[PDB]
């Protein structure tokens, strides 16, 4: 199922994302990641090393260290270096955009959703379901410009 819900403060975050280099596409991805477009979920989303998640998109460390200028070349053991993305939105957005530009959208979705294993199996039903969910959210956000600044959240239960 899918739907809408009003989240106070959401329009502020939408506008900060869109004024920090993010596009409507970035907004759709982040809207699926968290309810509040925030970074205050549990540290690393409770995961460690290559599986740890950082930033408003919950990017994993494998992706960050393999495909972003800010962390390129870094090791699995260096995973705590990704925590800076939890309070630097500009670098967070740039990292995701760079990562998608390195891998391309299809493989970026696979690695974002399933890590390094996803890169070798990028068209599973689960990755496709995630891609279809982001696309649906994007199309709802694109359907009225009010959704770029109001407190409306579009959600999908992936
Ligand atoms: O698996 C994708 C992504 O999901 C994040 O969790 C999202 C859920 O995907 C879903 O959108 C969820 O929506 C709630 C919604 O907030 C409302 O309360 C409604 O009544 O019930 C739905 C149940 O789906 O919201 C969460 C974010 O809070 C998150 O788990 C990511 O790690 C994950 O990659």
């Amino acid at each position: 199922d899918r739907g809408t819900e009003t989240v106070p403060g959401l329009g502020q975050r939408k506008q900060q994302i869109l004024n920090s280099g993010g596009g409507v596409w970035d907004l759709a991805i982040a809207m699926l990641e968290t309810k509040n477009l925030g970074t205050d979920y549990v540290y690393g989303d409770g995961k460690t090393y290559d599986s740890a998640n950082f930033g408003i998109f919950k990017q994993n460390w494998f992706m960050l260290r393999t495909s972003t200028s800010q962390f390129k070349g870094q090791t699995t053991n260096q995973w705590n270096n990704g925590a800076v993305l939890n309070s630097n939105l500009q670098q967070d957005i740039k990292a995701r955009q760079e990562s998608q530009n390195y891998y391309g959208p299809d493989k970026w979705f696979a690695g974002h959703r399933n890590g390094e294993s996803g890169l070798s199996n990028p068209y599973t039903q689960d990755i496709t379901n995630y891609k279809d969910a982001v696309n649906w959210i994007h199309d709802q956000l694109a359907s009225d410009p009010k959704y770029l600044s109001d407190d409306t959240r579009f959600w999908v239960d992936v």
